[PDB]
């Protein structure tokens, strides 16, 4: 009997740390159970402002690019007319310089007919 | 030995049962350490990008004001050469302008004495 004391608590013993352990392992388990409900929904935020930028970076890509090639058109283009703008600017500068110089050209053909015209009276 | 063959066969029921669970706990366990480790990955990744692709944002627009403004200084040089031009080019025009019209009435002052 008296050996009938120790043999029951030995056993009784066996069951306590049993439950003793099983709860020093499920709340470290809990303890993880938390950290990863943490990495599930810190990926789900940062997994979702990311498409929150390529979506609206996709916009400004395509609309900066839009609204720079519209602006390389009127670079072209104004570098284009002010071309012309020198075409004219200089074409119309003989027209009048050799105009000016024509009437000179043509004083040596009347100058000459002054020094005669008097030699007549 | 019903008795005995009672009791024992219980007592070993609860022992596994006792074991079986922290067996197949623990075993639940190393899986939760696992992927709360598969998850720092899954974060450290996409932390990494938003750093390297913030970092080409960077650049991207950078040498994106560097052009405007390499072009805002081609498009106004330019516009002022041309109106530099018409302006001064309306100068050269009444200037030669009034030498045409000496030489058109001495032509003329050049008929009356003649």
């Amino acid at each position: 009997l008296e050996e009938q004391l120790n043999k029951s608590l030995k056993t009784i013993a066996s069951q306590k740390a049993a439950i003793e352990n099983y709860n020093q392992l499920k709340e470290d388990y809990n303890t993880l159970k938390r950290e990863l409900s943490d990495r599930d929904d810190e990926v789900k935020r940062l997994r979702e402002d990311i498409a929150k930028e390529n979506e609206l970076r996709t916009k400004a890509e395509e609309e900066a690019d839009k609204l720079n090639k519209e602006v390389e058109d009127l670079t072209a283009s104004l570098f284009d007319e002010a071309n012309n703008l020198v075409a004219d600017a200089r074409m119309e500068k003989y027209a009048i310089e050799i105009l000016n110089k024509r009437l000179t050209e043509q004083l040596r053909e009347k100058d000459m007919l002054l020094d005669t015209l008097t030699l007549q009276l």
